[PDB]
């Protein structure tokens, strides 16, 4: 017997080149901005995390109100875009989620540490590729 | 940095006394019945796009056989997705719509807990196949199967 385990995504949908069609899945991290603009999430996908922007139009089509409460539970993202935060204040420019439609999942676990997905050199190496074409 | 971790939950399912309000992911196993999708216009091929896919999920603890029926598959995006299942195989599947019921025995296959899925989603993460035995040999989920069998 055993466990099943979720395979690293974020990486991989970040440094495809087409939009996300099917799901996926992470684990809630923490909650940077809740609902009442949408809500801004932390999401690992036990590998890396990224910042993840709930749209109003997710929280209204869905289910259900708040996200603090909810960290450490799995989260179904069904619809995902990559996007780009440009470079303001020192810091630099960053990949983002835009989350259009999303589940929560019943499966809670502990959360653990991750480095972002930003710091990874592939994805540095595109994110620079956007900046020198935009 | 850490492993993800799906709960184990088909055996708190079938013995919980109500239904799944929540989605469920799980693992296919195996493809017992693949589902071709629907022709438009007569031929002389036979049609099936009547019977849904019949697959046997797990969710690292269990196994149960899971009906996923006709119109779960039609209100399907298969996009870059060969409508079927083979090849599939250890592949995160996620039941966002289902329910529990109850087969009585028939064909030579005897009463069993089975899992009737309206609409599901395909996850990319890709896994080991490991060897679990069906819910459906667990003894309290037997005891539960007789509960209900004596009931129509």
């Amino acid at each position: 017997s055993g466990r099943l385990v979720l395979r690293p995504w974020i990486r991989e949908l970040i440094l495809g080149s087409e939009t996300p069609s099917s799901p996926r899945a992470g684990q809630l991290l923490e909650v940077l901005q809740d609902a009442e603009v949408g809500a801004t999430l932390l999401v690992s996908d036990g590998t890396h995390s990224v910042r993840c922007l709930v749209t109003r139009e997710a929280l209204d089509t869905s289910d259900w109100f708040g996200f603090r409460g909810t960290e450490g539970r799995l989260l179904l993202l069904q619809d995902c875009g990559v996007h780009v935060q440009v470079a303001e204040g020192g810091a630099p420019a960053e990949f983002y989620l835009q989350v259009d439609r999303f589940s929560l999942l019943p499966t809670e676990q502990p959360r653990l540490r991750v480095p972002g997905c930003n710091q990874d050199l592939d994805v540095q190496k595109k994110l620079y590729d956007c900046l020198e074409e935009h």
